């Protein structure tokens, strides 16, 4: 029902075809299909039909063809119908049609040329030595294509051919790589960049495949992503080409000269949604309007690819003393390696973002106050203040507090910084390493700007930033910025589910959990625990496109567990017809879903008339005989689990918490580390509800048991209420 070729109409008028190249792609197609066939028959002559044949370390037997057609290829024979129905689909009638059926084939052709080739790999004798990779493993598939469909990698690109000149290839591929895209690499072009010494592996997501039938190896890394974080089934070929062109942002740069296999594969990559861009000038007659495309200037190409994929890059490259990765964000200056601590001490510290006007300040302004790094003795310690003011046409005051979390990810991002917590709080931290390797303030302050430059090129346009280090002016900033936080705060604590009459939905996990939709409302927070509804608020004003969109509350159908047309149409569609109906206020009946980054989860257990909670940190056995991880396995995954449900954990003090399942007054137990993290909020809260301040001590934990026996003796000596509630069975 996806009618996936939508996508290509009006790519070419009617009666203007192309013909060289579907000529082209129609003899690559046949030859690659013919090469397929004879080594298929000679393996056959030589193993016999009932022969195995497969790939090193994967579960989905010949990827591609497994997810396109769904055959589950395992001996020669299996391959034999394969080709046939191959041939089949190669059709001479020039229509771009069959020049993406003849590509699909030639992927095909290819998988199945490459698999023949493993027929001699052992690991005592591997076909595959460095520095190619061959076939990719499933692990190293998990760990970066979770990555590649989430876009946290901004997209692939898959290099076919030779660069004009060896340094012509280093200049593109060190650009693509800077840029963060993953890299495919075929062919003569590895050579290339090797002789020019560019690192490359899977260490650096730059995949030197091989030569020839090898380019395949990248389409079935692409469509294992859709077997695997996709779930899609195998055998669904629209299902799988549609999840290619919404996910897996790819394209192909076909440089070098042409030769009618490469432009079959391709026309394949076309084929499932990746377009096409070369480096070798094309009439009119070998080229299409958006998927086959010629940039001959080297100094544009890379720019094209991106523009015609819809990928936008964040990064830019920058003048710093130190290098700046995300790889460094989990380094740490334990207390044997600490230099100049900022913050927690009782040491002054603060941090903050303002909005401005537009001709009061000036873009790029960096000002270091006071005294730099240079006026210590290692372990020393200073106070630190910050501010960041940005203009933007488009700027609001409620994308402020939006961009001060970031500069916690912002201050990480090189050697050297640490920063945890935020506002007052902050606890900066420097290394003794950075500032021996020279690096100082304002080129930290430079790296904040540069990455507010980077990451919001749509909302801020003059920026700067203005760093403060004297221990009487930074308090006195430090005043200011209280005055700020508390604004920010009394409009947080305005907000009720009431109060507002758009909720916003959540797809970011989606790249895991197909199925799941999280619906944020001001009362409950993502079950990750790190989006609000103000968070998903100014994330779609920010961006419309993305992936919190406002949802109205329409259609009202149960006023008491909180289900609403407008809800449940918008799941519904989006949990590809899986769900339909949600309640906000209840989990025993349509509970919304979970991913699986849930903070906690609560199950309601009949035989203690009530809720237990359990935090993901602990590992204690729970009252319904399983430890936090076997429920997490039961109750992620985007499917309605009645009685059952994941939660962030500020929800348990929500007043809308479970609130027709009788909300915390149904808790009877949870950890005891999570009730006392949760101590003052649930004594607030019990208050205003009637249960007493001493309701939390009626609560069980694990000292009391961790069975429903050892519990309910506890629950009845303290009189806990939920025992005198009706069952929720
Ligand atoms: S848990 Fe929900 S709100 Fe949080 S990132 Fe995932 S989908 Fe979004
Ligand atoms: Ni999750
Ligand atoms: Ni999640």
């Amino acid at each position: 029902v996806i009618n996936f070729d939508q996508i290509f109409e009006g790519a070419i008028e009617p009666g203007k075809e192309p013909k060289r190249l579907f000529k082209e792609v129609y003899e690559g197609a046949i030859t690659a299909t013919s090469y397929a066939e004879i080594l298929l028959s000679r393996a056959i002559e030589k193993y016999g039909p009932d022969h195995p044949v497969g790939y090193p370390d994967t579960a989905y037997f010949l990827p591609v063809i497994r997810a396109f057609s769904g055959e589950e290829v395992r001996t020669l024979k299996d391959m034999v119908p394969i080709l046939n129905r191959m041939r089949a689909q190669i059709k001479s009638e020039l229509t771009f049609e069959n020049a993406r059926l003849a590509g699909e084939a030639t992927w095909y052709a290819a998988e199945i040329i490459e698999a023949l080739r493993y027929l001699k790999h052992t690991p005592e004798n591997p076909i595959v030595v460095p520095p190619w990779t061959g076939f990719i493993g499933d692990p190293v598939v998990r760990q970066y294509g979770i990555k590649m469909v989430d876009w946290t990698i901004p997209g692939e690109a898959i290099i076919i051919g030779r660069a004009k000149d060896s340094k012509a290839a280093k200049k593109i591929v060190d650009d693509l790589m800077g840029k963060g895209l993953m890299l495919f690499l075929c062919d003569e072009i590895i050579e290339q960049l090797l002789e020019e010494n560019v690192k490359l592996g899977v260490d650096y997501i730059a995949y030197p495949l091989g030569n020839f039938t090898q380019v395949v190896h990248a389409a079935n890394y692409a469509l294992r992503a859709g077997l695997m974080f996709g779930g899609i089934a195998p055998g669904l070929r629209d299902a799988h080409r549609d999840y290619q062109r919404r996910r897996v942002l790819a394209f192909v740069l076909y440089l070098g000269e042409h030769d009618m296999v490469k432009t079959a594969a391709a026309m394949g990559a076309i084929f499932t949604g990746f377009p096409v861009i070369t480096d070798q000038p094309l009439p009119e007659d070998k080229q299409i309007k958006d998927w086959f495309i010629s940039e001959p200037d080297y100094d544009k190409i890379v720019q094209t690819a991106l523009e015609v994929r819809g990928i936008k890059i964040t990064s830019i490259d920058i003048d710093l003393p130190i290098n700046f990765g995300p790889a460094f964000e989990g380094e740490s200056i334990r207390k044997g390696d600490m230099h100049v601590e900022f913050g927690g001490g009782k040491t002054p510290s603060f941090e903050l973002v303002r909005m401005v006007g537009p001709d009061e300040i000036e873009d790029g302004k960096v000002e270091v106050i006071g005294p730099d790094i240079d006026s210590v003795e290692p372990g020393g310690r200073l106070p630190i203040g910050i501010v960041v003011d940005i203009y933007g046409r488009k700027m609001q005051e409620d994308f402020e507090p939006v961009l001060e979390r970031r500069i916690h990810y912002f201050t990480n991002y090189g050697e050297g910084f640490w920063h945890t917590a935020q506002r007052d709080l902050t606890w900066v931290r420097i290394s003794k390493e950075a500032f021996a390797k020279g690096a100082r303030l304002k080129h930290l302050g430079q790296l904040l700007y540069a990455k507010f430059k980077q990451e919001f090129p749509s909302i801020v346009d003059r920026v700067q930033v203005t760093i403060y280090t004297d221990e009487q002016k930074v308090l006195e900033l430090r005043e200011i910025a209280r005055k700020k936080y508390a604004e920010r705060d009394a409009r947080l604590r305005e907000l009720s589910d009431e109060a507002v009459d758009t909720y916003y939905s959540c797809l970011l996990c989606q790249s895991f959990a197909p199925t799941h939709v999280c619906i944020v409302s001001p009362e409950r927070v993502g079950l990750c625990g790190a989006i609000s509804w103000l968070d998903a608020k100014a994330a779609y004003e920010i961006n419309p496109n993305g992936p919190n969109q406002p949802i109205p509350k329409e259609g009202l159908i149960d006023p008491v567990k909180g289900q609403w047309e407008s809800f449940n149409e918008y799941i519904y569609k989006n949990s590809q017809r899986t769900i339909e109906r949600m309640n906000l206020y209840t989990i025993m009946e349509y509970p919304m879903t979970s991913c699986g980054c849930f903070e906690a989860i609560m199950a309601y257990l009949p035989e203690l008339n009530g809720f237990m909670i359990v935090n993901r940190e602990h590992s204690g056995m729970t009252p319904i005989g399983m430890t936090f991880s076997t429920l997490a396995g039961m109750v992620g995954g985007g499917t309605q689990t009645p009685g059952f449900m994941g939660i962030g954990k500020s929800y348990i003090g929500s007043r809308k918490f479970v609130k027709a399942d009788g909300g915390l007054a149904r808790v009877v137990w949870m950890p005891k580390d999570l009730k006392e993290q949760l101590r003052s909020i649930i004594e607030e809260r019990a208050e205003e509800e009637g249960l007493g301040r001493d309701f939390i001590d009626k609560i069980a934990d694990e000292t009391v048991g961790t069975t429903v026996d050892e519990v309910l003796p506890f629950l009845e000596e303290k009189g806990h209420p939920a025992l005198s509630m009706e069952p929720l069975l």
